[PDB]
């Protein structure tokens, strides 16, 4: 089918270096958008990298610009990132992802692997998302409320995150359910205020929830939400 092959990773010094890389099979366009998202441990989603036309323009996180290369090769389909001079703070879970056509968001992900560390006067858009936590039952209703700093229109992204795997889109354009993706998840608001709707809460629904922008450079996630027992 489709997939994203992730390779790479491991244990290093600080100074150091490393050399992550992502294999796609089964692509049907030529140089989609791609790029490298981040989990340090005990923290939230962090847009890393971004790469994006023919040409490779890139786009880089403040914490990494200087020392991290995003590259790709379109005619072999593979995404590297090229980790130089890392630091203890660079420890985290890395995650390729890449652009889907059906759905203008980043629905392809890496299985993501470990790292241990031992212009145009544009506007960049932040995401508040409330609340931070919540406890709920099986069958309670669950709302989840985002916060651009900016009126971005529709253009607002959900994911779900399960301990240690890749995000999952559940909806994309503030309201459109991802394909496969249960219809109790619902999406609404424009401008500047969204709220993701749980109708029915189920055992298998208690992860964190994140907001996302991918329209606008750089891209970000909110702080995400953790629904638990």
């Amino acid at each position: 089918e489709v997939q994203l092959l992730e390779s790479g990773g491991g244990l290093v010094q600080p100074g150091g270096s490393l050399r992550l890389s992502c294999a796609a099979s089964g692509f049907r366009f030529y140089a989609e958008d791609m790029g490298w998202v981040r989990q340090a441990p005990g923290k939230g989603l962090e847009w890393v990298s971004s790469i994006y036309g023919p040409s490779g323009s890139t786009y880089y996180a403040d914490s990494v610009k200087g020392r991290f290369t995003i590259s790709r090769d379109n005619s072999k389909n593979t995404l590297y990132l090229q980790m130089n001079s890392l630091r203890a703070e660079d420890t985290a879970v890395y995650y390729c992802a890449k652009r889907g056509y059906g759905s203008g968001a980043f629905d392809y992900w890496g299985q993501g692997t470990l790292v241990t560390v031992s212009g145009g006067g544009s506007t960049d858009i932040q995401m508040t998302q409330s609340p931070s936590s919540l406890s709920a039952s099986v069958g309670d209703r669950v709302t989840i409320t985002c916060r651009a700093s900016q009126s971005i229109s529709s253009y607002l992204n959900w994911y779900q995150q399960k301990p240690g795997k890749a995000p999952k889109l559940l909806i994309y354009g503030a309201s459109n359910l991802q394909s496969g993706v249960p219809s109790r998840f619902s999406g609404s608001g424009s401008g500047t205020d969204f709220t993701l709707t749980i109708s029915s809460l189920q055992p298998e629904d208690f992860a964190t929830y994140y907001c996302q922008q991918d329209s606008y450079l750089p891209y970000t996630f909110g702080q995400g939400t953790k629904v638990e027992i």
